[PDB]
């Protein structure tokens, strides 16, 4: 049975091995839609080379590479198995991985999808909360692919561009939080502070209208609602780099602040990504929770398990796709509104690519 | 019959008449918890007099004063009537207004509550979303009052310190949004962009861990969920003053950005306050209308009606108080966690004041 419906799982991706680091960075610094640099074609290769050593070291510290593809594949496999039973009218389903800066690239995935002669293609972002710098960037790649190939799609496209409050996603987070709370000494469980952590954004991006912060906040509220506000919490942000202003509080400074104020039992909850990656395995676990935590004299700091291979998460993915198919929606209503201060002409073209699709 | 349960409605307040402006500003600039100024006792009076003319002019433009007390009283009376019926066991109920910078001052209300010989006192903030600079400030006033007079409370205290997603509050916002959408030309309704607007915060405050942005974001999500995402939206922020960085996007810059990009049908929705005040009647209705207008001409820009005297809102207030009474809660779990980077000694003392109250 030839594939009928293709589910393109979009994510930035991460280098699988240390040798993949350089090209990962090179592709990223060459993404004119992601950032604008003077003589970019000359500086991109240079910046990539200068950052490679330190980044390779970070990946070495976590085993030698990113586990994103392994987790994405497991989730994709599980999603497809469920879909073939859930939606027989659109079966057989096939998942395709479309990483923005590593193989398989978004472009390579689309090429394969077209070759397979699919009837429908669904751009399914793996970021539950929409940022023009994450999901937007991947959707732009799809639009740009067809414009560069000078050909129109031979498949009918649509996108699941965000899903910050899907009930099963919320259930997965709540479940993982409860199981991690069970790992704290019973006597300290009620005193545990939950720090939801998500990749930060530069204020220049937040200030133009990026919908990310508000959606991440929505995910946090739903999770706490399901947990019946059992513990106190704060939503903080990690991964800031450079001297420019970014959205705070910073996760590292918040952990230190809490410890210095007597709150030494902390549960970190990555709330904007669904698998382990450099942000959790290195930044939170090693950079912070090993150098900071100790130096601050904390009692117990743990991190909720990433969704990774949780079967319930695969069900969440399948239900999202199933509902999307049955609704006949081309994209979210939110995608039809670009940032009030957007200055990137590709955003409007990408939005139109999806809203104009033949049904 | 003598009152048994007192509900202290907390809000910053606004000057009732132009003559009240000076002292309004004076009390605000003297509040060392809200801000630290060099030789504050000398500069506070000066800055107050310096800004009085400009602020008086703003109020003159909206009729001569703030309507906050009138709306609060109307809401309070409606709330009490419902409470006497909902909770006979805690009746009679009596509402008291406790404004932070204008009469009746928080301190004056507490004095009256104690004179009335109440058995129970509930600090009910009128800000659905918690900010250490709004609700926190009001709660500090209560703690400091008893620290000032030098004597323990003669009433049993508790607080409803936040309620960002109360189901009836959400219904009120949704109802008001739908009623305003019905005022747009039918052919442009679907084109209408919803801009939720809330008072901004300096980034220095956001970065220390203020819970406000995340809670406002939660309110927005719940409202859009009830509206079934009928229109696209963005949460933006207003009222920034000074040269320092504040949380954006700014509401005015967003309206201008939208208009310049073709979205000339906008619905403004004040989402962090429940009555009309300077922010809606002057800033949104007048200032923005005059600042824009030219060149980039808007087609239709309307503002959803503030909750004000909506009887459903009164029901929301009573439901909140009733549920609070039934649960025996002293405060939200969130209040038990101060900002990770809080540097104000009073915050912890205020928290303890409420968590330690005798039942
Ligand atoms: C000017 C540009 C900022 C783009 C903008 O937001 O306006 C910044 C971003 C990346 C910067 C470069 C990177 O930080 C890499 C180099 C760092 C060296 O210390 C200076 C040259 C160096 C080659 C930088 C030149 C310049 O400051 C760049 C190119
Ligand atoms: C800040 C930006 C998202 C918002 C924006 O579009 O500006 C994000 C998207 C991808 C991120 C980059 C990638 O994660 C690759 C690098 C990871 C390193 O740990 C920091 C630098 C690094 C080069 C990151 C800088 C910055 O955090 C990026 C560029
Ligand atoms: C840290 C890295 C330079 C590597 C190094 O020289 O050590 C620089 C190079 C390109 C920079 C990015 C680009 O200038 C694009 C963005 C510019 C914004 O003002 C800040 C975030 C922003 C996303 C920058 C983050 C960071 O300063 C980067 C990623
Ligand atoms: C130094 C202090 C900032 C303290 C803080 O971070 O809150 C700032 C806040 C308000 C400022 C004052 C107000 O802007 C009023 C005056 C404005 C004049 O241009 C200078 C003196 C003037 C009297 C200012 C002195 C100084 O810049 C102040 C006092
Ligand atoms: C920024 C601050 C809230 C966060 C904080 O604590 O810094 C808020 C609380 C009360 C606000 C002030 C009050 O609304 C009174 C004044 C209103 C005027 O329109 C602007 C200046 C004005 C003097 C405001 C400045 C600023 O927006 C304040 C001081
Ligand atoms: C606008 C007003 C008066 C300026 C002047 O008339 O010269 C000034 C005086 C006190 C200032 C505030 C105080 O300095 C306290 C805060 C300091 C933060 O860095 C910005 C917001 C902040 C809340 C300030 C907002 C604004 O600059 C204020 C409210
Ligand atoms: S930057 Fe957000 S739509 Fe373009
Ligand atoms: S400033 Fe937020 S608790 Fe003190
Ligand atoms: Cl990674
Ligand atoms: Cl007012």
């Amino acid at each position: 049975r030839k594939p009928k419906t293709g589910i393109l799982m979009l994510n930035m991706g991460g280098p699988e091995t240390l040798g993949d680091v350089h090209d990962f960075l090179l592709r990223l610094f060459l993404d004119r839609d992601l950032m604008t640099l003077p003589i970019q074609n000359k500086l991109a290769p240079f910046i990539a080379k200068r950052l490679t050593p330190k980044i390779q070291e970070q990946y070495r510290r976590i085993g030698g590479g990113s586990p994103i593809k392994i987790w994405t594949s497991k989730q994709g496999e599980g999603m497809v198995k469920l879909l073939d039973e859930l939606s027989p009218n659109t079966a057989p389903h096939k998942y395709y991985i479309g990483f923005r800066y590593v193989h398989p690239l978004t472009e390579e995935a689309i090429e394969e999808m077209e070759r397979d002669g699919l009837e429908r293609a669904i751009a399914f972002t793996q970021y539950p909360q929409y940022s023009c710098s994450t999901t937007g960037s991947s959707l732009n790649a799809i639009y740009r692919y067809y414009n560069q190939v000078g050909r129109k799609p031979t498949m009918k496209w649509s996108t699941i561009d965000r899903w910050p409050t899907h009930h099963l996603l919320i259930q997965c987070f709540a479940d993982h939080i409860l199981k991690e709370l069970d790992h704290f000494p019973l006597e300290k469980r009620s005193e545990v502070v939950i720090l939801f952590s998500a990749h930060s954004l530069p204020m220049s991006v937040v200030n133009r209208g990026d919908p990310y912060p508000q959606e991440v906040s929505a995910t946090v509220q739903k999770v706490m609602e399901r947990l019946e506000y059992c513990n106190p919490y704060r939503l903080v942000w990690q991964s800031k780099v450079g001297p420019m202003p970014w959205l705070g509080p910073q996760t590292d400074e918040s952990i230190k602040g809490l410890c210095e104020r007597g709150r030494k039992n902390i549960l970190l909850v990555p709330i904007a990504f669904t698998s382990d990656h450099i942000e959790t395995l290195y930044e939170l676990d090693i950079e912070y929770s090993q150098v900071l935590a100790k130096e601050c004299g904390v009692e117990n700091i743990r991190r909720a398990e990433s969704l990774n291979g949780n079967p319930l998460f695969s069900k969440a993915l399948a239900d999202l796709v199933h509902s999307h198919i049955q609704s006949n929606e081309l994209c979210s209503k939110q995608l039809t509104l670009s940032c009030p201060l957007c200055v990137n002409p590709v955003c409007r073209e990408t939005k139109s690519f999806f809203t104009s699709q033949q049904l």
